[PDB]
RNA sequence: UCCAUAGGUGCAAGAGGCGAACCAGGGGAACUGAAACAUCUAAGUACCCUGAGGAAAAGAAAUCAACCGAGAUUCCCUUA
RNA sequence: AAUGGGUCAGCGACUUAUAUUCAGUGGCAAGCUUAACCGUAUAGGGUAGGCGUAGCGAAAGCGAGUCUUAAUAGGGCGUU
RNA sequence: AACCCACUCCCGUUGAAAAGGUAGGGGAUGACUUGUGGAUCGGAGUGAAAGGCUAAUCAAGCUCGGAGAUAGCUGGUUCUCCUCGAAAGCUAUUUAGGUAGCGCCUCAUGUAUCACUCUGGGGGGUAGAGCACUGUUUCGGCUAGGGGGUCAUCCCGACUUACCAAACCGAUGCAAACUCCGAAUACCCAGAAGUGCCGAGCAUGGGAGACACACGGCGGGUGCUAACGUCCGUCGUGAAA
RNA sequence: UUAAAAACACAGCACUCUGCAAACACGAAAGUGGACGUAUAGGGUGUGACGCCUGCCCGGUGCCGGAAGGUUAAUUGAUGGGGUUAGCGCAAGCGAAGCUCUUGAUCGAAGCCCCGGUAAACGGCGGCCGUAACUAUAACGGUCCUAAGGUAGCGAAAUUC
RNA sequence: UCGCUGUGAAGAUGCAGUGUAUCCGCGGCUAGACGGAAAGACCCCGUGAACCUUUACUGUAGCUUUGCACUGGACUUUGAGCCUGCUUGUGUAGGAUAGGUGGGAGGCUUUGAAGCGUGGACGCCAGUUCGCGUGGAGCCAUCCUUGAAAUACCACCCUGGCAUGCUUGAGGUUCUAACUCUGGUCCGUAAUCCGGAUCGAGGACAGUGUAUGGUGGGCAGUUUGACUGGGGCGGUCUCCUCCUAAAGAGUAACGGAGGAGUACGAAGGUGCGCUCAGACCGGUCGGAAAUCGGUCGCAGAGUAUAAAGGCAAAAGCGCGCUUGACUGCGAGACAGACACGUCGAGCAGGUACGAAAGUAGGUCUUAGUGAUCCGGUGGUUCUGUAUGGAAGGGCCAUCGCUCAACGGAUAAAAGGUACUCCGGGGAUAACAGGCUGAUACCGCCCAAGAGUUCAUAUCGACGGCGGUGUUUGGCACCUCGAUGUCGGCUCAUCACAUCCUGGGGCUGAAGCCGGUCCCAAGGGUAUGGCUGUUCGCCAUUUAAAGUGGUACGCGAGCUGGG
RNA sequence: GCUUGACGAUCAUAGAGCGUUGGAACCACCUGAUCCCUUCCCGAACUCAGAAGUGAAACGACGCAUCGCCGAUGGUAGUGUGGGGUCUCCCCAUGUGAGAGUAGGUCAUCGUCAAGC
């Protein structure tokens, strides 16, 4: 079953979004540009442990 | 058991028992509430026991405050 | 053909204390009111305290504003 | 026999008696019966064991205290007149005979809406109907084809379809979970006349009760279109006339 | 004080515990019984004169013996990570010694896991296929499972619908 | 203070209609007053109670393990630490030997006694250390070659292992002086208690305090859901779709049918482009069904996942680019007890596609879910108990429940009661009454057929229509502050759907006997064996051994076998 | 008013099927694939450069009711309110009133703009 993953952005902040995945299926990370609200601008996020 | 100790007799002085409550201690429930019930509550209450007094207990900071200060203990009204 | 009462006389069931909210009726009025306690004792004193005159925010705080927010934008609450 | 016991019948049952009597019955030198004095007791004693007995009380004695334990459960609640007037529903609940918010009653304050009819807008998929879809029914015609055989062809060509037959054409039925169609009524909305007991609507506060409903008509499920059956919707009456 | 019996006891039988300050029981304890007894004794448990007998299963759960290994308490405190601050630094920030907060190496018995016994310990003791000179039935063969598949006796029974 | 028949909270002295009847005792009998007595003991309910059980939960007395204390000496085995000489340092490599660093570049202490080696050895073994066997004797040649640095030389630490030292974990043995003695003899003393003394035995064990693991129904406080055509057993309990549902919304049943407790980094966004299933004809192995060509067909396909409602600007299909599955909000609504829920134009920041108008705050829509408390993780213009910090707290983001009994009592919980008890209920079962009549029983309609032929003498298949309250049931209206339930005895009373006796028609009625139907309720209508039996089966009778109602008549009339 | 193109209004009385007809212009077919651009292969489709040929295909216009689609009048079914019966179903008074079928209709009717008369 999906299972939870973190999104820490790539920037100096400590924010970070929150979805989850297929580990299984697909093995690798996922690297997806979002909007980072302390910094104001689009930058890349990357997966992170949920625990 | 040598010493002297336990022990044994004689004198004096005191205690012992009773009392409704109050006071300082020792021991210490459950029903009940939680709309069930174990933590919790009821409650250190009921009850039992021991000492004292006309009261008792506590009392003269190895205490609080907050950089300003207060000045032993007890009781009342607020802070609440 | 469900319950209660053989009858009479007497007795027998919404109380009291303390904290409060609303209404009626009064005293003062941007102020109102004292508690313990003194007392010439239902008087008078005692205004420590309580409520009101300002709100918003979890708070620091700022204040007819304040919180959220990058935002004197929007919105919540408040202000004649 | 005495003495100890208690198997049977009857009487008695407001008794002579809160366990007896008459007539029969068992043991009767023993694991016997009995007097006096003494010991063990309340989660404790004693018991050749029946949960028996512990002062006519025992699956935990009596007495006084905690104590007016607790009781969503029964019962009861005392003088008079006037105005108004319910509910037995929804939601949740270790909930279902309790309770809480909302709906329904009453009182106060404020404020401007309401009901009935006429006219004008609007959506619908019910009753009915139908077969255009999805299922299901019958008749006839027309047929691919399976093949009923077929001269029996070593076994392949066929003579024909004497059985069955998709599909198509026409006729003809049915449907809560079918629809090419489709009302009445009921619901929203707006504009108007009058009536309203002088108010109807709405908002905010004080006080509730109630959340076991019953039958009758109409529309339904369930049952046997059985029940004064039962479970909904909508009216009327009883409840409370 | 509605049940006198098939219920309880019993003599006999067996298992098990106990070496004496006994096991065991009543007692916060002192002590007392057992017993002024001593394994031919004392306690507990079951069965219930006598006769003939008392079959198979140690997988479960108990009890008994074993000690190699695994797991394992309080206790102890290696290691690592923080807090404070003399100092250094323009600053940000680094920081010795003390004190202090966490972390948790190592040490550690019984028990349990393991190995083996024990049923007059608590307990348990099966199915399906073929097969005989008529039929029928299977002495006989396969096969699944189990710790093992009920023996001797008795049986429409105080048990049988 | 009458009977009957109806009615009626459904079994009436009291109501309706009607019939009977002067007023009042005494002796008797018990059919009724749902007669008296005991707030039903059966049954259900109460977030009632007792007592009992156990591998229910949570604990506990007792028993047992180990640490510390009371609690000491010696010897020995042994692990760890520590001190000293540290002599040990044998690799590719070098005559020979590598852990390195500074003084150091040759050693001249009996030279550095010399070639092998003697006594002892170790040795990645043939190398090195220790008196040259004689004795006061020229060997290591200092990069002499090689080796990553040549020894000689003063110092800084350890390494394979030894000796001792002061400590230290465990093991065994012993000693006596702590402790123990329910062992002897002396004294207190006139004493099987108790002390003190002294002998004897055991002995740092036992035992007790405190801390800790195991065991522990021996004992204790409790828990063990609700709905429910009575309870129990079974089933269900949250969410989505359709019907019921009566053309707005909503609407119940242990009513009729199905699904969910997910999936997807593309299955999302955007730009561009394109249409299916199926049928027929033609065509290599396939042949009804592969891929190819053509015509028809238009949605009979598809849609991640049930069903319903949708789908051409396709919401279906393919390709390129991509992250809007964005952050702060939010006019206004829909739903609604609350807590929750649903839709959303527009504004501000940053984006993605597209030339651009524009589109994008996930997926065609409606299921895919769990409050608070508590604890964890990342940030932070907050707070931080004298002060500066810190711990801890607040705010923002996020994680942990099949809490499925799904608004979730607690972090933590099963049973028995026939030994039972209390408060209640005809709100709710068992007996009898009531309503109903599926079933039961009794009639009738049709007539294939059986009856040698012949439907109806006697029967009668497949089907149909009634009657009675009479069986098995359905319901739950009366009674739980009590209406005694099977069978027997005693005594009855009524109906007729007649068993005998009486009167008739038909007959497949010769007679004697019968069969069937019609009329008729006056009177009659067995005894026994077995069983608690009513029934039933047997034996022997009789003219015959009727069927039913009456609280399945009758316990304030008896019995007590069930 | 006449013909052809673009965009609409309206969604079958407007559609389908059959027959006839249109190249002056427009439109369509057409030639080639150098150049922009394109095919998971192919200039088939998209695109570019015009122009020799034709109205065959397509499209438009005009005819026909064969199919489709519209469709009365009358009657019938259902139904709100009030009242009756023999009450599982109906009837009466009053208001309302389908679906199906029958007679019959239909080969559409409009607006803006630009090219030729
Ligand atoms: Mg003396
Ligand atoms: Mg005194
Ligand atoms: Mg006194
Ligand atoms: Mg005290
Ligand atoms: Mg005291
Ligand atoms: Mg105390
Ligand atoms: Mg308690
Ligand atoms: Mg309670
Ligand atoms: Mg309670
Ligand atoms: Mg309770
Ligand atoms: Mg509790
Ligand atoms: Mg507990
Ligand atoms: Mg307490
Ligand atoms: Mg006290
Ligand atoms: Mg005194
Ligand atoms: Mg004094
Ligand atoms: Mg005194
Ligand atoms: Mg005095
Ligand atoms: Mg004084
Ligand atoms: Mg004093
Ligand atoms: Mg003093
Ligand atoms: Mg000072
Ligand atoms: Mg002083
Ligand atoms: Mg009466
Ligand atoms: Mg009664
Ligand atoms: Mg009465
Ligand atoms: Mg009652
Ligand atoms: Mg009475
Ligand atoms: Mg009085
Ligand atoms: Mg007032
Ligand atoms: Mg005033
Ligand atoms: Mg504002
Ligand atoms: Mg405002
Ligand atoms: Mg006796
Ligand atoms: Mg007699
Ligand atoms: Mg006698
Ligand atoms: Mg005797
Ligand atoms: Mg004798
Ligand atoms: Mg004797
Ligand atoms: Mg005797
Ligand atoms: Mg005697
Ligand atoms: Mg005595
Ligand atoms: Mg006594
Ligand atoms: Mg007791
Ligand atoms: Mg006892
Ligand atoms: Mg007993
Ligand atoms: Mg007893
Ligand atoms: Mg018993
Ligand atoms: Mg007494
Ligand atoms: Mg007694
Ligand atoms: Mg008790
Ligand atoms: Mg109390
Ligand atoms: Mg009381
Ligand atoms: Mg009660
Ligand atoms: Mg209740
Ligand atoms: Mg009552
Ligand atoms: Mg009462
Ligand atoms: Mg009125
Ligand atoms: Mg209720
Ligand atoms: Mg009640
Ligand atoms: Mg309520
Ligand atoms: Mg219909
Ligand atoms: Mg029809
Ligand atoms: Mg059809
Ligand atoms: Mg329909
Ligand atoms: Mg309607
Ligand atoms: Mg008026
Ligand atoms: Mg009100
Ligand atoms: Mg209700
Ligand atoms: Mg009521
Ligand atoms: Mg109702
Ligand atoms: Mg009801
Ligand atoms: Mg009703
Ligand atoms: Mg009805
Ligand atoms: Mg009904
Ligand atoms: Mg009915
Ligand atoms: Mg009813
Ligand atoms: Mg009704
Ligand atoms: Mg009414
Ligand atoms: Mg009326
Ligand atoms: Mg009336
Ligand atoms: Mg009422
Ligand atoms: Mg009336
Ligand atoms: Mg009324
Ligand atoms: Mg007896
Ligand atoms: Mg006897
Ligand atoms: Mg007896
Ligand atoms: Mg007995
Ligand atoms: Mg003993
Ligand atoms: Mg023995
Ligand atoms: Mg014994
Ligand atoms: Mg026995
Ligand atoms: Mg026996
Ligand atoms: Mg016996
Ligand atoms: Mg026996
Ligand atoms: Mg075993
Ligand atoms: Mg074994
Ligand atoms: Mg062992
Ligand atoms: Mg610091
Ligand atoms: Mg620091
Ligand atoms: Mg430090
Ligand atoms: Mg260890
Ligand atoms: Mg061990
Ligand atoms: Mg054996
Ligand atoms: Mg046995
Ligand atoms: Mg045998
Ligand atoms: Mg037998
Ligand atoms: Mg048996
Ligand atoms: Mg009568
Ligand atoms: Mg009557
Ligand atoms: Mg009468
Ligand atoms: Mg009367
Ligand atoms: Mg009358
Ligand atoms: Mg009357
Ligand atoms: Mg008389
Ligand atoms: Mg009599
Ligand atoms: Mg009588
Ligand atoms: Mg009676
Ligand atoms: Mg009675
Ligand atoms: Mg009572
Ligand atoms: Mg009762
Ligand atoms: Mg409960
Ligand atoms: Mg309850
Ligand atoms: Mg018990
Ligand atoms: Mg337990
Ligand atoms: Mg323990
Ligand atoms: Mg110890
Ligand atoms: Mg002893
Ligand atoms: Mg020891
Ligand atoms: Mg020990
Ligand atoms: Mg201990
Ligand atoms: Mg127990
Ligand atoms: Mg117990
Ligand atoms: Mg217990
Ligand atoms: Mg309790
Ligand atoms: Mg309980
Ligand atoms: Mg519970
Ligand atoms: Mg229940
Ligand atoms: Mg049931
Ligand atoms: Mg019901
Ligand atoms: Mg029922
Ligand atoms: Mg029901
Ligand atoms: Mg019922
Ligand atoms: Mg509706
Ligand atoms: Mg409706
Ligand atoms: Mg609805
Ligand atoms: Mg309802
Ligand atoms: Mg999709
Ligand atoms: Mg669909
Ligand atoms: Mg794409
Ligand atoms: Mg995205
Ligand atoms: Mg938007
Ligand atoms: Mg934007
Ligand atoms: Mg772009
Ligand atoms: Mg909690
Ligand atoms: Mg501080
Ligand atoms: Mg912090
Ligand atoms: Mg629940
Ligand atoms: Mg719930
Ligand atoms: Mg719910
Ligand atoms: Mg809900
Ligand atoms: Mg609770
Ligand atoms: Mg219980
Ligand atoms: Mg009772
Ligand atoms: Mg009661
Ligand atoms: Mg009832
Ligand atoms: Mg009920
Ligand atoms: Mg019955
Ligand atoms: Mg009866
Ligand atoms: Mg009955
Ligand atoms: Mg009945
Ligand atoms: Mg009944
Ligand atoms: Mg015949
Ligand atoms: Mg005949
Ligand atoms: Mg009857
Ligand atoms: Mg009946
Ligand atoms: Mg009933
Ligand atoms: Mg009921
Ligand atoms: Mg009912
Ligand atoms: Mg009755
Ligand atoms: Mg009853
Ligand atoms: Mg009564
Ligand atoms: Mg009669
Ligand atoms: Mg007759
Ligand atoms: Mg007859
Ligand atoms: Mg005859
Ligand atoms: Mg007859
Ligand atoms: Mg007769
Ligand atoms: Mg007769
Ligand atoms: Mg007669
Ligand atoms: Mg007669
Ligand atoms: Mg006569
Ligand atoms: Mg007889
Ligand atoms: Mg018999
Ligand atoms: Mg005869
Ligand atoms: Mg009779
Ligand atoms: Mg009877
Ligand atoms: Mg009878
Ligand atoms: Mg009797
Ligand atoms: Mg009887
Ligand atoms: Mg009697
Ligand atoms: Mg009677
Ligand atoms: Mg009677
Ligand atoms: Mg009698
Ligand atoms: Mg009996
Ligand atoms: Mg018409
Ligand atoms: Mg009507
Ligand atoms: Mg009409
Ligand atoms: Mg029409
Ligand atoms: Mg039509």
């Amino acid at each position: 079953m999906r299972e939870l993953i973190r999104l820490v952005s790539s920037a100096g902040t400590g924010h970070f979004y929150t979805t989850d995945k297929n580990k299984r299926t697909k093995p690798e990370k996922i690297e997806i540009k979002k909007y980072d609200p302390v910094v104001r601008q689009h930058v890349i996020y990357k997966e992170a442990k949920i625990k």
